[PDB]
């Protein structure tokens, strides 16, 4: 699913990303505008032969198992075709026990790089929330 701006502030929210761990709901909608496009199904290989998974681009080498990534620790205890689907539970939890880990949104290079510092709560302007 290839989720609108608004449409996916709303759905961050709903599921409890608004402000948590004080990262406001800007901040999400920003990595996962950054990280995917907006879209649920998004994949991408990494050097290491990890690969990372949906709207906010997690990852197999500590996250999820995808069957393919030697040594994996899947800390999400999901496989990571869960974080393919049009419903965003599995990517939001997950992000949630990322985004507490000690290094808070700087797991998500696309946030340190283009979203950290700047007029993030931009994404969510113009929203119904």
């Amino acid at each position: 699913k290839v989720f609108g701006r608004c449409e996916l502030a709303a759905a961050m929210k709903r599921h409890g990303l608004d402000n948590y761990r004080g990262y406001s709901l800007g901040n999400w909608v920003c990595a996962a505008k950054f990280e995917s496009n907006f879209n649920t199904q998004a994949t991408n290989r990494n050097t290491d032969g990890s690969t990372d998974y949906g709207i906010l681009q997690i990852n197999s080498r500590w996250w999820c198992n995808d069957g393919r990534t030697p040594g994996s620790r899947n800390l999400c205890n999901i496989p990571c075709s869960a974080l393919l689907s049009s419903d965003i539970t599995a990517s939001v939890n997950c992000a949630k026990k990322i985004v507490s880990d000690g290094n808070g949104m700087n797991a998500w290079v696309a946030w340190r790089n283009r979203c950290k510092g700047t007029d993030v709560q931009a994404w969510i302007r113009g929203c119904r929330l």
